């Protein structure tokens, strides 16, 4: 099996991240952790169970708490399906995240072949 080192996963796979933060504003609800209480959603972990965001993405990248690519990737999936869960088709957040994830598949498919 191959070994990824930590900075071989950062020089990779951060470009990617960068992508997302660099839209806006479609970037803006998912560039720090959720707060509920702060936000006025108190029911948001009644709904969501594993609460993830950008920052914290990124925190995982620099501190090499990814093994391999599909680690990473699942959590920025895991960050979508949040919020498509959590928020109304018509909401900001929603549409928000679509178009993340339209930028997203884009970006981390030319980047995954590259590390294969
Ligand atoms: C990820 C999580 N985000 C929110 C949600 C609802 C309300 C506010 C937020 C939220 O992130 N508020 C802080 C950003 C404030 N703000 C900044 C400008 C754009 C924008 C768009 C939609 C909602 C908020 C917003 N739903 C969620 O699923």
């Amino acid at each position: 099996k191959k070994i990824f080192k930590p900075e071989e996963l950062r020089q990779a796979l951060m470009p990617t991240l960068e992508a997302l933060y660099r839209q806006d504003p479609e970037s803006l609800p998912f560039r720090q952790p959720v707060d509920p209480q702060l936000l006025g959603i108190p029911d948001y972990f009644d709904i969501v169970k594993n609460p993830m965001d950008l920052s914290t993405i990124k925190r995982k990248l620099d501190t090499g708490q990814y093994q391999e690519p599909w680690q990473y990737v699942d959590d920025v999936w895991l960050m979508f399906n949040n919020a498509w869960l959590y928020n109304r088709k018509t909401s900001r957040v929603y549409k928000f995240c679509s178009k993340l994830a339209e930028v997203f598949e884009q970006e981390i498919d030319p980047v995954m072949q590259s590390l294969g």
